[PDB]
C-alpha cells in the first residue's frame, strides 16, 4: 500500500464550526497534521532536486566569458560559477546539502584570506600553477588534485603565471544554510604568504603511507592532508586494475577500480559533512544499478561514457558534472576507460544512521 | 569587520554583454556567486525561524475542539496539531530541523501500527492509561513520562478509558524531509496487542541502574528504553538539589538541576538526531545567557516564570512551549520551583562538529 | 598435527663447538628458540593455574580465627585470606590475572584511606553496616552488594557494628605485578569521613535508570556507580525470568538469567581489567559447556548445585568459591535456583582481540 | 612515606595457635595479606627486568655460528637467538610483555607456513631478498624494512639468494605465554607461493598516501601493510628536518624527528599489543629523561650515541639492542645522526589506561 491509495478515515465535516477551529489555526501557528501526512513522510526519498547534467564545454564558456566582464573580489570573494538544481526554487544549490560550483581565476589574481564553519574541496580538473595558502600553508594546485579546506581554516588563492585556472568548488553550504550552522571571518585581501613550495607542510609530514609524525598522535576531524595528489590517486586506481589482472581481490566490482579519500588520523571521511571518491571503470563496464541515500555527484575526468538515472541514458564527455539525488537509481557505463571524482552527503546520512543501498543483482 | 560593511570589488560594468551572460547562466542552471555571498556565509546563524512560545491554554482549547470536529484516522494518520514557526513560510515546523506536535487522542480511540525512518518521541503533560505498542511491547503512557519511537519501530496507539489524553510529539521531520532520508510502511489500524501490561518488557530489560542484561549486549543506535518514567526523572532531579544542599557537586549551575535521557547501551543521545533533556531550577534562579548552535524546544512542566530570547522576556506558565533558534541568546528564570522538558537537534549539530556555545559568565 | 607429534629437523650434532657455541649463549643473555617453540606457543592456551573450589565454610572458619589471632592495621593493610591457585607456584594468585580474597572485619574496626592503580572491587555475600568511604564518598555495604574501587581512588572500611563483615575482594593485581603497572599512596588510618548515609553521593547521581546528570557529560574508564545494590541485581534476575514465562526474549539461555555489571557513561565493563556479572540458573539449567580465553571466578550466592570443570563435577553450596583458567572446559548446573556472582579478566583478552570461545551446541 | 618506612600493625603474636592457623592456610591453598602487601603492591612499578644492551656485533657472530652447526626446520621453527633478560629468571623474555629475537636465514633456506595467535612483526637491519609470504602474499624483505605478521595470520620465510639474512623477530609472546592466550596451527614446509614480486598485493592497494579502496571499507584490528619500506620512513622522518630547518612544527622535540607505524585503516597502532616507532635525532641532541610505564626496545640502525638508563650511560653503535624495562628513567644522546627502530608494549598499557609518563623539562 502508499500514500496515494490508503483509505482517509479523519476528513472533517466542512461546518461553519470547522472553517473557524482552522481559520483559528492560521491565528494562532498550528497546522494540522491530518491534511497532509504524506507530503510530511514519504514511503521513499522523493527529493525535491532532480538529476541534471552540466556540459563541460557549457561551463567553460560561461567562466571564460565571467573573467572577461567581472574580476574576481571581496563582496562577491569568488568569481565562481554554482550549479543550480532545476529543482531547488531558485537555490544556488546542486542538492539538498550540496553547493558545485566552476571557479575562473585568471592571470595574476589573487582572492582573500578568509574562514567559515562550511567545509570546502578544490578539485582541479584542468589548470596549473595556482596556489591556495591553508592556515598559512600554500598548497600548490593541478589537474587531478584534490585539495581540502575544512572549516574554519583560514585559505585565499594566488594565481602564479600568466595563466587562467578552472577547478570546482564543493562545499555544504546547502547543508550549513538550512540547517543555520553557518560563521564567517575575514583575513587578508593577499594571500598570507606568496611563497609557491612546490609541496606543503601538511603533505609533507602526513603523505607518508602507513606513518605518522609523533607531533601529530591527536586525531582531527578533518584531515590534515592538505592536497590528494593525481600522482597517488592514479597509480592506486591502476594497481587495483594489474590485481584484477592478476586473480587477486582489490576492484569494488568486476572492472570497477576505487578508492575514498580519507582524514589519515581516523581511516573515516575527509571532512564531518563530504565524502570524496574516485572511480576508474575499464571500458565496457557497466555497474549495477544503485540506489542510496543523500545526494552525490560525480565529474568525468578523463574518457567517455554514460549515466543512467531513472532509467534516462545520457552520453557524457571529459568534465561534464551531474547530480543524482537521494534515492535516483543511478548507474555509469563506460565506453572508453572513464576515470570520475566523486562526492556526496554521505557521511551525514551515515553518522545519523539514515543511509539505505539498494544494488541490483542483490 | 562583516557583511554590511565590506567593499564590494567584483560589481560588473552593466553593458549589453553581461545582460547576455546572465540571460545565458539563467538557461543553463547557473547562479553566480558574486551577487550573494553574504546571504549564503553569514557571520553568525541567522535563522529564518523565529522564537515563539504558545501558551498551553491555547493548544488545549484548539485540541479538545479537533477532538469534536474530526476523527483520528488513517490517512491523516493522527489527529495532532503541528506547532508552525512564523518564519519557516507556511511549513508545519517548529525549528528548521524538527516537528513539535499536540496529539489528542479521544475515549476508546486507536491509531494503527505504522513505521517511517523518522525519529520520534512522545510526551506526555497530563493525561492517563493510553498505550503505545512499539515493535508489538504495548508501553503505558502518563504524566512525565518520556517515550521514545526510534525510527523504522512499529507503533499505534491504544486509549483504554473514557478520557481523552494530550501529549506532545517530537520529531525530526523537518531535517528528514529537506534532506531525503524518509521512508514509511503500514502496519494495523488496530493497535497490535491490546494488553495493557502496566510496564514494558524494554523496561523490564533495561530499567535497571547500572545493569546490563547479557542477551542484550550490543550497542544499539538509539535507545532500547521504551519509557522514561515521571518518578526516576523525579527523583534524579531532587537528588541533585539535595545533594546542592549538602555541599556536593551535582547540579549545573547554582540552582540549576538537570538531566539528559540518555540510551543505556552507550550513555549517548537516546536518538541518532534528538537530544532530550529535563530541567528542575529553584525558586529564584536565573541562567546564564547562552547562545548554542541548532533549535531547541522547551515545554514548561510545572511552576512559573520567564524565558528572555534576544532580550524580549516573555511570563510562562504550566504547559506553555517555546523555541530557541539557532544561536539566539535565551535564558530562563524561575519564579515558583520552575520544571521543564527539553528537546533540540544538538546530535546532529555535535556529530557533524558545528556545535558552539556562547555563556554570560566566561 | 600438534607440538607432541611433529618432525623436529634443527636438532643440532652435540659435537665441541656446539656445546661452546651454547656456553656462549648463556654468557650473552641468548636462548635459542629451537630448543622450546613449544613450550612457548602451544596449539591452545595451557594455563599454569588449575581450576580448584574453595569451600565457604572453610573460608569463614579461618577468617574468623584470623580474627582471634592478628588485628587489621598498618603493613599489613588488610587482614584478608587470598585464594592461592597451586598451580601458581606459591604466588597470591587465584588466576594469572587475578586476586580473589576474604577480608574480614570485626567490630568497631577500620582500614585506612589508601589508593594504587590497581583495579578493584569488594563483594558481600554475609554481612551488614560497613561503610567504604571512596574519594570522600562513604559507600554503605550489604549482602549482595558490588562495591567498586577503581584504580587511583583513595578508599578506607570503617565498621559501623559489633558485628564482624566478611567480603571479596577482587583485583588486577597479578596482571599488574606480573606486567609491572603498579603505584600505591597513603592517605589517612581513619576513614575520610565518618558519617554513615544510608546510600552514597555517586548512587544518587547515577543511579537513574537511563539518566544522566548534565554535571556528569564526560565519558569515565570505570564507573561512577559506587555501588550496585542486591535489590536491582534482583529484580533485573527476576524479570529475565518472569518474561521468559511469558515466551519473550531475555535469558541468555533457556531457564538461564544473567545481567553484566556496567559503566553507565559507557554501557562497558565496570574497570578497565575486571568484567563482573550476577546469574541466576532455574532448577534443573544445565549450561552448554564452554571454553573461554582468560580467566573467570565465581562465588555461589544462593542455591546449591554443581560445577564441572575438565569433566570433573564438584558439588556447591552458598559461599563456595571457583576459578576455571584460561580455556577449561566449564559448565554449571543447578540443583535448586542457583544465585552466583562472577568477575573475569575478559576485558583485558577482549580490548587486545586474544577473545575466543568454543560452546558445546553450534 | 613508603612500604620500607610505615608501620606494621597486624604482626601477630607468634603462639601455637597463630602457627597452626598458619599450617591450615597452606593446606587449603589461603595466603594471608599482611604478611607481603608491600611485595604485591609498590609505589612505583619495580621490575623484576633489568635494563641491558645487547652487542650486534656479538649478535653476529653467534647468529653465523649458529648458521653453522644447526638447520632451520621444524621442531624448533627458526634458527632465532632471544634475548633473555638476566632478571627474568631465565625466561626467553626480553621484557615481561615482549620476545625480542635475531633470526638468522642461510642461503636458499625456507622456514614453513604456521599461524598463531601472537602477534609478530619481522625488522630487517642489513640483509636484502628474502621473502615473507603472509596469508599468501609474498612480502619482499631489505635494509630498513618493518613487516608485520598480525596474529591468526599464516606466515613462512624462503631465501631466494646464496646470501644470509639477519633481521629481528618482536613478539608479544611474554605476554601471552603469562596471560594463558596463546594458540598454534600448522601450514607447509615449503612457503605457499614461491614467486617474488617486488611489492606485495597489501602494498600495493593500502601503499596510497590518504587513499583507501572501497573493497578495503571494513576497518581492521591489525594493519594490512604487509611491509613499511626504508624509503618512506626515511624520506618522512627528512623532511621533518627540513620542517625544523624552515621554523615549522614537525619534530617532537628538538632536533628529535619521530614517526609511529600506524594501521591505516583506524590511525592506531600496527597490532594490539606492540607499538613500533622509529627515530632520528640530530647530531648533538640529548633527550630530556623520560619514565614510562611498560617496556620498550630500540635497536641503533644507523650512527653512534647513548643511553643513559637509571644514570648510567652505556655507548652504542649500529645494530645494538637495548631494554628500557617499566618506568625506568632514560634517555638517549646522539653522537652523529642517530637512526633508531622501537618498539614496545604501551598499547597494552595504554589500552587498559595504565599508562603514566614523566618528562624531565615539565
Ligand atoms: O573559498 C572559496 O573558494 C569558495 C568558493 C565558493 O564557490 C563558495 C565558498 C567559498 O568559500
Ligand atoms: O505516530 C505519531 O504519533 C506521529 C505524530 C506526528 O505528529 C507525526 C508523525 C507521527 O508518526
Ligand atoms: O583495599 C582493600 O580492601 C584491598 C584488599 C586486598 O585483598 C588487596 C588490596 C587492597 O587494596
Ligand atoms: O615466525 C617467526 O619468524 C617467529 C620467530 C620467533 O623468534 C618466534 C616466533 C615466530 O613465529
Amino acid at each position: 500500500l502508499d500514500h496515494e491509495s490508503v483509505t482517509q478515515a479523519m476528513q472533517p465535516k466542512d461546518t461553519p464550526e470547522l472553517r473557524a477551529l482552522y481559520k483559528s489555526f492560521e491565528e494562532e501557528s498550528i497546522i494540522p497534521l491530518w491534511t497532509q501526512l504524506g507530503d510530511l513522510m514519504p514511503i521513499h526519498p522523493k527529493s525535491k532536486a532532480v538529476p541534471h547534467v552540466w556540459k563541460w564545454s557549457t561551463l567553460l564558456r560561461l567562466a571564460r566569458k565571467s573573467g572577461e566582464l567581472v574580476p574576481v573580489g571581496r563582496g562577491g570573494e569568488r568569481r565562481a560559477l554554482g550549479l543550480a538544481n532545476p529543482g531547488l526554487g531558485g537555490n544556488a544549490y546542486i542538492s539538498p546539502t550540496m553547493y558545485a560550483g566552476i571557479q575562473y581565476l585568471g592571470p595574476r589574481e589573487t582572492a582573500p584570506e578568509h574562514r567559515h564553519s562550511q567545509n570546502a574541496f578544490r578539485f582541479v580538473v584542468e589548470g596549473e600553477g595556482v596556489w591556495t595558502v591553508v592556515n598559512g600553508d600554500p598548497v600548490r594546485m593541478s589537474r587531478g588534485d584534490l585539495l581540502l579546506t575544512p572549516g574554519w581554516c583560514f585559505h585565499g588563492h594566488m594565481n602564479d603565471t600568466d595563466q587562467p585556472m578552472a577547478w570546482i568548488d564543493g562545499l555544504d553550504i546547502p547543508f550549513s544554510q538550512q540547517m543555520d550552522v553557518g560563521f564567517f571571518e575575514f583575513g587578508s585581501d593577499r594571500v598570507t604568504d606568496y611563497a609557491t613550495p612546490n609541496f606543503s607542510r601538511g603533505e609533507r609530514l602526513w603523505c607518508h603511507p602507513g606513518l605518522r609524525p609523533l607531533s601529530g598522535l591527536q586525531n582531527t576531524v578533518a584531515s590534515p592532508i592538505g592536497a590528494y595528489r593525481w600522482e597517488f590517486t592514479d597509480r592506486a586506481l591502476t594497481e587495483q586494475l594489474l590485481l584484477e589482472d592478476e586473480g587477486q581481490p582489490a576492484t569494488v566490482a568486476p572492472g570497477h577500480a576505487a578508492i575514498r579519500y580519507v582524514n589519515p588520523t581516523t581511516g573515516g571521511d575527509v571532512m564531518p559533512t563530504l565524502r570524496c571518491e574516485f572511480h576508474r571503470l575499464r571500458a565496457g563496464t557497466e555497474t549495477a544499478t544503485r540506489n542510496e541515500v543523500g545526494s552525490t555527484v560525480f565529474q568525468v575526468f578523463e574518457g567517455a561514457g554514460a549515466v543512467v538515472m531513472n532509467g534516462e541514458t545520457t552520453k557524457l564527455e571529459k568534465g561534464d558534472m551531474f547530480v543524482v539525488p537521494s534515492w535516483v537509481p543511478w548507474s555509469l557505463q563506460a565506453e572508453t576507460q572513464f576515470d570520475l571524482f566523486r562526492f556526496s552527503d554521505a557521511p551525514i546520512m551515515e553518522a545519523l544512521s539514515f543511509m539505505r543501498t539498494k544494488i541490483e543483482g542483490q
